[PDB]
């Protein structure tokens, strides 16, 4: 009747109306028209729900994790990348939620694709690692101005707002993926 | 009598002691060995005493916010990257610390000097903002990342085993360095329109 399903789905939809801070078990429970106590045993603490939220957010909306057949590199750790951001900015607070909650099968496929395209083993680790670094800053940031000077500098913010937060993300992340070209070996 | 440099020097030797979740005004009081009225002149909440701690632990980023003379952009960039981990990294959670404090506006006059430096150096005016912005969000990322490691501290295939082992000990700075130097190997094409 209260499943884990059913919690999580009210918790999203309370996520996005109040964001993570003001998020609480006693909230939730108004919300499913349930007693406190009903929620315990799927989710003892907040530390636990979050936990929970960051898996949901990650199982509905990355699907880019595996390369696919005769997928080049640079096209694969693109996808990777915009899979993940768009994961994480699915939910209000959803970099700040997967920060603070922080699959050898996946790692595996991932760092043979990598070593096959070129990259030392080391440097497909880092390559890997880096991508993601450089997505959880990114929202973070972005997530943060949503919640919330010269001539020059006032032409050049409003020029920069039209382009939108998609051509600032894309930049980044296109010279991250230019840049492994050349040191993908020593 | 007190003022918050005071308060705040005490704030940072016990923000290492405890950690970010453990940290309150009240321990900060006991610590200074005052009274609540003269620490709550200073800051009235958590979240004001956590938004001077952010401000004062970029401290060793100001140093290396302004081009030096004969330094090329690269060089600029990676020193101001180094500088801003450095920073993050100078006390348990850090990284936290900078994220969690609502967003604030930089120094124009230090933002100014940077663009028009790095469009000197070729770059467009929107693409030298991406940068310096892009290598802020790698710093932050990877902190994050690293501290959480060292605050949980407190099989494998035969293809990954080994691989994984050499990865953990030998450090965290390999793998910072390898960020950093492919998003600047990456700015010098993407420069310019």
């Amino acid at each position: 009747k209260l499943d884990k399903g059913t919690v999580i789905a009210a918790a999203l939809e309370l996520l996005n109306e109040v964001g993570m801070d003001s998020l609480t078990t006693r909230k939730l429970a108004e919300r499913l028209k349930v007693q406190q106590p009903a929620l315990y045993w799927h989710f003892q603490n907040k530390r636990a729900l979050l936990d929970a939220l960051a898996e949901a957010m990650l199982a509905e909306r990355h699907t880019r994790s595996l390369p696919e057949e005769n997928e080049d590199w640079r096209v694969f750790l693109k996808e990777n990348a915009l899979s993940f951001r768009t994961a994480l900015l699915s939910y209000r607070d959803g970099a700040r939620i997967h920060a603070g909650t922080r699959n050898f099968g996946t790692a595996e496929t991932q760092i043979r694709f990598l070593c096959a395209e070129g990259f030392c083993p080391k440097r497909a680790v880092w390559a890997l690692r880096a991508v993601s670094h450089y997505v959880v800053g990114s929202v973070l940031e972005q997530q943060a101005s949503d919640a919330d000077p010269s001539s020059f500098l006032h032409d050049l913010f409003h020029e920069l707002e039209t382009d939108g937060m998609d051509a600032a993300f894309n930049f980044g992340l296109d010279s991250l993926i230019a840049g492994f070209e050349r040191l993908r070996s020593s």
